[PDB]
C-alpha cells in the first residue's frame, strides 16, 4: 500500500494540464475571448456559427464550416446523443478516416469539418424524427448559412428569428476552457486515434449530468410564474419547501457571465414571448437568494438564458443538451487540432492503496469458482 | 509554467484498489491475487471480471442474451464503439448519478459480455450465417460462448489459449483508455457511454499494450530456417525488431511467462520457432548494447497466442479490447463509487484582446 502524496488532489481540481491559444474566459476581467475576439461583439455583430468555428480552430476567418454532405442518419435509437455519439464513430470507415498519427495538419482539419458539420446534420434528423420524411436537399440548399442550414433540414420551415436565436446560442456555447468532454476529446487525440473517435468520445462525456453547462431545467419555474402572475412567491415556495433555483447559484465570472448578457440581450431583440416572465424571474431569484445567504456571491448562470432562448426557437426541453452539443463541436475541433499539434500522450498515473499479495484461496467466493484440469 | 510539462505526465490521478502493476517487483496483482496463480490455475476471463470488479470472487459475468450485432461498418472496433453506446436506451441505462451500485454494476456485467458478442459476430461477419444460440448454449464459458459465436465449431485447446490471454490482458492500470472511461463515469454519464468512449482511446496507435506485428518474422524464420540470421537481417537492414526492447517489469513481464508457458502446454504448432526467435533476438540485442536490461515484450507473446487461436492479425486489437473491459468496468465503478468530477485546467497563452475587423480573413464574413 503506497503512500498518498501529501499535495494530491482527487479529480486533478487545479491541475494544469495543457496550455492553450484557443479562447480565454477572462472571469477576473467577466469578458469571454475566442482567438481574442470578444463574444459580445461576435454575437452584437451576428458572425455566423459556421465563421466562430473557423475562428477558434485555424486562429483566424476565411475558411468557414462547410454545409454538410447528404447523408441519412444510419442510427435511430431513441435518444439524440446516442444517434449522433455512434453515427460520428462510424464516419471514419465509411470516409476512409486514417488515424490522427498518420495525417497531416490540413487533411486533419478538413475531416474535423467534414465531420463536425455532419454531427449537426445528426442531430436535425434524429430530432425531425423517423415518423417525418425527410427534407429534400434541394431544400437545405437555398440556405446560406450552416445554422439555417440544420433549422431547415429539422423544422422544415423554421422561422428566422429562431434561425437567429441559434446562431446566438451556439455561438456564445462554442467554447469555455477545459471540460470534461473537451478533456475526453484531447485524450483520445492524444492517442493518435481518428477524429471521429475522439468526438464520438467526447459526446459520450458531455451527456453526463455533471458535466455542466446544459441548458437549466427552468421551463416549470416559468410555467409557475405565467400561471400564478407572482414570480416572487413562486421563487420564495421553490426555496421553502427545500427545493433548488434552477439557473441560479455561485458566480462564474466576477460578476454577471458575459455569455449570461448576450442571451438575456438576444431573447430581448428577438421578442421572445417568455421573455417578461424570465426577466421577472431573475430579479426575484437574485432578489431572495442574496437576502437569504448575503455572504455568498450569486449570479444568474448562463444556462438560464440558454434554455429560453433555445425554447423560444421551439427546441424541446429534451433536445436541450444536444443542442449544447452541437455549439460544443467548434472548440472540441479547435482542442483536437491543437492536441495534434501537440503530439503528447496524455498518461497520469494511479497509486495503489489496495490489499496486499495473497493467494486465490484466501479471497472471499473462491470455493465457488470453477476451475478445469484436463 | 516553469518546466510545465503537458500531457499530466507522472501526475498521480486516482488513488485505486482494483489491481497493482508493480513493475519494479516484478508481479502483477489483481486485487491482491498473482495473475501467475490465475492463469496457471486456468481461472477464466468471466470469473476475473468479476474479482476485478467486485473484489471477490463467485458472481461471474453472465452470458450475452441473444442480439444480432447491428453496426457492420467494416471496422470491428467501431461497431462495437457504437453498438455498445446504443444499448442505453433500448435497455433503460440511466445516468450512473441515477443509479445504486448494484444497478450499475449489473449494467456493466450486461454491457461487458455484450461487447464480448458483439466483436464475434463483426468478426465472424456478415457473408456467413449466425452460429444457433442453441450450440452456444451448449458451452460452460463466456469465453467458450465467445468462440463459438465467432468460430461455430473451435478447437477446445483454442478456447483454453483466449482464457490465458484474456485474463493476462483484463487489467493493468491507468492508460488512456482506463482514464477516458473514468472521466466520462465522473461526469455520471451511463455506463454503456464510457465504455464506449473508452473503446475510441483504445484504438489509437500510441495507447500501447495490443499485439506485436510479429507474424512476418516468424514466417521468415520457418522458411529460412534460422533464427539467429533473420534477426541479424532485420536489424542490418535498418529495421526494427518487433516485439523486444528495454524492460518494463524488474526483469521477465510475468503474463509472458504465463502466455509462453500456455502456448508450450497447449501444443500451439508455432511455439518452437516462437522460443528460437525469443532467444536469438535477446541474444542479439543483448550483445549489442550490454549495459542494458532488455526483455521479450508480453506483446510478443499475445500474437504467438492468439495466432494459435486461429485470430488473425486485424481481429488481435479487437482481442485486447475485449479481455480489457474487465479493468475497464471495474474502474468505471470505482470511479461511481468516487463521486468526483475529473476537471483539470488549462492556462490560456494565446493573442490578447482585439477586434473582428483586424482578424485575418475577416473581409470574407457576411
Amino acid at each position: 500500500m503506497t503512500v498518498v502524496p501529501e499535495n494530491f488532489v482527487p479529480g486533478l481540481d487545479g491541475v494544469v494540464a495543457f496550455t492553450t491559444e484557443i479562447a480565454e474566459p477572462d472571469k477576473d476581467g467577466g469578458a469571454l475571448r475566442y482567438r481574442g475576439v470578444d463574444i459580445e461583439d461576435l454575437v452584437s455583430q451576428r458572425v455566423t456559427f459556421g465563421d466562430v468555428w473557423a475562428l477558434l480552430v485555424d486562429g483566424n476567418f476565411g475558411s468557414g464550416l462547410p454545409p454538410a454532405e447528404p447523408f441519412p442518419l444510419p442510427i435511430h435509437s431513441g435518444d439524440v446523443r446516442v444517434d449522433v455519439q455512434a453515427g460520428l464513430a462510424m464516419l471514419a470507415p465509411i470516409w476512409g478516416y486514417a488515424p490522427l498519427l498518420d495525417i497531416d495538419d490540413a487533411t486533419a482539419r478538413q475531416q474535423l469539418a467534414r465531420a463536425s458539420v455532419m454531427a449537426l446534420s445528426y442531430v436535425a434528423q434524429s430530432a425531425r424524427g423517423i415518423y417525418q420524411p425527410a427534407v429534400p436537399q434541394r431544400i437545405i440548399d437555398e440556405c446560406s448559412t450552416v445554422t439555417a442550414r440544420f433549422m431547415t433540414r429539422w423544422q422544415g420551415e423554421p422561422d428566422p428569428r429562431h434561425i437567429e436565436a441559434i446562431d446566438a446560442y451556439w455561438v456564445s456555447a462554442a467554447e469555455h476552457g477545459m471540460n470534461a468532454s473537451t478533456f475526453t476529446a484531447r485524450v483520445i487525440a492524444s492517442t493518435g486515434a481518428d477524429v471521429a473517435a475522439a468526438l464520438s468520445g467526447a459526446i459520450g462525456a458531455m451527456s453526463g449530468p455533471l458535466h455542466g453547462g446544459a441548458p437549466a431545467r427552468v421551463l416549470p419555474m416559468l410555467d409557475e410564474v405565467e400561471r400564478a402572475g407572482d414570480a416572487r412567491s413562486v421563487v420564495k415556495g421553490i426555496l421553502d419547501r427545500g427545493e433548488k433555483l434552477m439557473g441560479f447559484g455561485h458566480r462564474v465570472y466576477r460578476a454577471e457571465d458575459p455569455r449570461a448578457r448576450v442571451l438575456r440581450a438576444a431573447a430581448e431583440r428577438l421578442g421572445a414571448p417568455r421573455y417578461e416572465v424570465a426577466v421577472a424571474v431573475e430579479q426575484a431569484a437574485l432578489s431572495e437568494l442574496r437576502e437569504r445567504r448575503p455572504d455568498r456571491a450569486i449570479e444568474t448562470n448562463v444556462e438560464f438564458w440558454a434554455a429560453v432562448v433555445l425554447d423560444f426557437a421551439r427546441v424541446p426541453a429534451n433536445m436541450m443538451p444536444a443542442m449544447f452539443t452541437c455549439g460544443r463541436t467548434a472548440g472540441w475541433c479547435a482542442h483536437i487540432l491543437e492536441q495534434k499539434r501537440l503530439g503528447k500522450l496524455v498518461r497520469p498515473s494511479a497509486i495503489y492503496v489496495g490489499p496486499g499479495p495473497r493467494s486465490p484461496e484466501s479471497v472471499d467466493g473462491w470455493e465457488r469458482v470453477l476451475t478445469t484440469a484436463h
